[PDB]
């Protein structure tokens, strides 16, 4: 028996298998409005009782750092998302909307009035990283504006309102993007967070922002409709921590406490790992062992590694990114151990509604 096809109860959601669509920015949501193409794309990948997580979705006009990423902060965005959610639900899938603020990982071209991006810090991402521009070239990350605690509470309210909007659009839940060097990770990581106020310094202070974001969306829509994604050991966009395991465990501690205080469990904790392998595996297993709830692992998984993760108790669910780009029927291919299609990096972030998006073939 393939352990990826044993059913799993993710809170109130009965999943038929453990293969999850990882959240992936694809830049087809032209001018930040969800498009019919997104409906075709997610419908292609939906399975009865399968769990899907959307591309990162803007919570406010200042939250974007990629072209043509969808928002969920306007009524028009909610209206267009509803159409996509309806077609996904008609295939029997569960779908969560990932709420995403990029913080300092942006550019004047993505900001209203060309304003500076916001962050925990005034320090820019270093020169070894470059941002994809709307014309397909790569540009320099600018200096961000470090926000005060009043503005922090406004961003928290943006997460809260976007979570309510996601439920209005029919989403089963939301995922907080707290990974990969974006805004929340810019508070978590001591390689970024140089604050001297109550949001910087100690582990507890660096965890304050993610705790307040999660608390706000839990209060708005319920813990069982909230998943949280973090990546303590991934240093994307200069997001290094001096002790990734300690940071990860501090986050897990706060999530366990939110659950006790709310009297209910989160939908899940979702952790991406970098790709020795043994040290990374032990870090992941330690986070899983410490967290009181459902654990989704992600990052470089294959059919074999996903089977092993569930069989060994290292994870409850396994999310796949790049192979799901090029294999719309990845779930069926994993079930049959069928050959997988190659994915084309060149069309990860282009705008065509078909080419490199919905034209990868089925079996
Ligand atoms: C094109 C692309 C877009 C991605 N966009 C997001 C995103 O919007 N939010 C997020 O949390 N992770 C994003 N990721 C990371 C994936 O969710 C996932 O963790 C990674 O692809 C898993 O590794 P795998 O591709 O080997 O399966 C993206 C990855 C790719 C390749
Ligand atoms: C492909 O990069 C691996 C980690 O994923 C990211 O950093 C990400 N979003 O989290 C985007 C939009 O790419």
């Amino acid at each position: 028996n393939n352990p990826l096809f044993s059913p799993y109860k993710m809170g109130k959601f009965n999943l038929s298998h453990r293969v999850v669509l990882a959240p992936m920015t694809r830049c087809r949501a032209l001018n930040n409005i969800p498009q019919a193409a997104l409906g075709e794309y997610y419908e292609q990948r939906a399975t009865a009782g399968g769990f899907l997580i959307t591309e990162g979705t803007m919570i406010s006009p200042t939250s974007a750092g990629f072209p043509h990423v969808p928002g969920i902060f306007t009524k028009e965005q909610v209206r267009e998302w509803k159409k996509i959610v309806d077609v996904v639900h008609a295939k029997g899938a569960v779908i969560f909307c990932q709420l995403w603020h990029v913080g300092r990982a942006s550019h004047e071209v993505y900001q209203p009035a060309g304003a500076a991006p916001i962050s925990s810090t005034e320090k820019p991402i270093s020169n070894r990283w470059r941002i994809l521009m709307p014309d397909g070239t790569h540009g320099i990350y600018p200096k961000p504006r470090a926000i005060g605690t009043y503005e922090i509470s406004q961003v928290v309210e943006d997460y809260r309102r976007s979570a309510l909007n996601a439920i209005e659009a029919g989403f089963d839940g939301i995922e907080i993007h707290g990974a990969h060097g974006f805004l929340i990770d810019q508070f978590l990581k001591d390689g970024i967070n140089d604050r001297t106020d109550e949001y910087g310094g100690s582990l507890a202070n660096r965890c304050k922002f993610i705790t307040q974001v999660v608390q706000a969306v839990v209060s708005a829509i319920g813990a069982d409709r909230v998943g949280v994604r973090v990546s303590p050991a991934i240093d994307h966009l200069d997001a290094m921590d001096s002790n990734p395991l300690s940071l990860g465990l501090a986050v897990v501690e706060r999530l366990n406490k939110i659950q006790l205080h709310s009297g209910s469990k989160l939908a899940y904790l979702h952790v991406t790992q970098p790709r020795s392998e043994e040290e990374e595996a032990r870090l992941m297993r330690t986070l899983r062992n410490a967290y009181q709830g459902t654990f989704i692992c992600s990052g470089g998984y294959t059919r074999e590694l996903g089977i092993e993760a569930v069989a060994q108790g290292d994870a409850d669910l396994v999310s796949y990114g790049r192979l799901f780009i090029s294999n719309p029927d990845l779930v069926m291919r994993i079930k049959l151990n069928a050959p997988l299609n190659k994915y084309n990096r060149k069309t990860f972030y282009t705008q065509d509604p078909v080419v490199g998006y919905t034209d990868y073939p089925f079996l």
